[PDB]
């Protein structure tokens, strides 16, 4: 008989990774109900551990916080979920203080050939496989070409750059014309009405050169608000945001107001946002995923955890492409691809989840 037993979950705090800490607070809350059915059912709980703001700022403290976690005896597992690098040294010391307890970085930020070295399992997402999938749907969609908006500075950070390589070079290889621009850096705020103004300006643009069916793509949230809302008027397609999330930006381009208990209601959301979709002729111009990668990792890591847990799994039980999309279809009735990081790197592996059209 497995002793009951607590999920560690680390994460940002509600006012930087709000995404993040709502899906784990409802998690927790699920645990909590099942834990009420007595039939005898090993009873599991999440810890929600939150970090100090700006924790990068405060890494000691931080580190400490996640470290403590080891006196905790029915501490079975501890996830850690920040797009930030830092916290590598607490999952080292926690693993030499107790050997047993499953260390899963989804995401962390740290280099990935030392998550996997040091971490148990590690779930991400690779920017050049983002790239490839990115530019195979807008094809798919009927895109004649592909429109890529990012400032210089955007282009600095190496996975935005790594992507648009990628994006690139898939459009070369399957015939999608591809068309870089270059927006203004946003040094102050300022900046960002400058931006909005270039970017309806050269959209514009673009569909007079190509004709409406085009995808048009940006590299932030703020790009993303004003691409949705042009491609209401000009009807052209947009297959992902920067990043794909039916809370973020969608609900105020459609018009949709979201409760704060549906927040983490995906499939609802979606359902709205398909309705908005239709009277706004819009229907299969747009895309995404079911849910957002920031809700997908966590939630997927504390299953995965639980189930390991449970049944006594380590890295090399669990750490395998056709295991844990099976493992997703299981727990979320959607379809994913993991791919490892390398052959002998098995326990960092990627995700793309199976395409979303409104």
């Amino acid at each position: 008989i497995i002793d009951d037993f607590k999920v560690a979950v680390v994460t940002q705090p509600l006012s930087e990774n709000k995404v993040q800490y709502n899906m784990v607070e409802e998690m927790a809350k699920e645990y909590e109900e099942e834990n009420k059915i007595d039939k005898t059912k090993v009873k599991q709980t999440i810890k929600h551990v939150v970090l100090p703001e700006n924790f990068t700022s405060n890494i000691d403290s931080a580190i400490n916080k996640i470290v403590k976690l080891a006196d905790d005896k029915e501490v079975q597992a501890i996830v850690v979920s920040t797009d930030q690098a830092g916290l590598l040294p607490a999952l080292q010391k926690v693993k030499e203080k107790r050997p047993e307890i499953i260390t899963i970085s989804a995401p962390m930020g740290d280099d990935k050939n030392q998550l996997s070295q040091f971490v148990d399992v590690n779930l991400g997402v690779s920017a050049e496989e983002r790239g490839k999938v990115l530019a195979e749907r807008s094809k798919e969609m009927g895109a004649k070409a592909f429109i890529h908006y990012a400032s210089t500075d955007d282009l600095k950070d190496v996975n935005i750059a790594k992507r648009l390589e990628m994006i690139k070079e898939t459009c070369k290889n399957i015939g999608l014309p591809f068309v870089q621009v270059n927006t203004p850096n946003i040094n102050t705020e300022e900046d960002k009405n400058k931006v909005k103004q270039f970017l309806n300006e050269d959209i514009e643009k673009q569909v007079k050169k190509y004709g409406k069916d085009i995808n048009v793509f940006g590299v932030n949230e703020y790009m993303d608000e004003v691409i949705l809302t042009k491609a209401l008027e000009l009807k052209y397609i947009v297959a992902e945001q920067s990043n794909p999330s039916p809370i973020q930006t969608y609900p105020s381009v459609m018009g949709l107001k979201i409760s704060e208990k549906d927040a983490q209601n995906y499939d609802k959301i979606n359902d709205m946002i398909s309705e908005k979709a239709k009277a706004f002729g819009m229907s299969n111009r747009l895309g995404g995923y079911p849910m957002p990668m920031d809700a997908f990792l966590p939630s997927l890591a504390i299953y995965l955890a639980t189930e390991m847990v449970k049944q006594d799994l380590t890295q090399e039980d669990v750490c395998d492409p056709d295991y844990l999309e099976a493992f997703t279809e299981l727990r979320f009735g959607i379809g994913s691809e993991f791919t490892p990081l390398t052959e002998v790197l098995y326990n960092y592996q990627s995700v793309i989840l199976s395409q979303l059209i409104y």
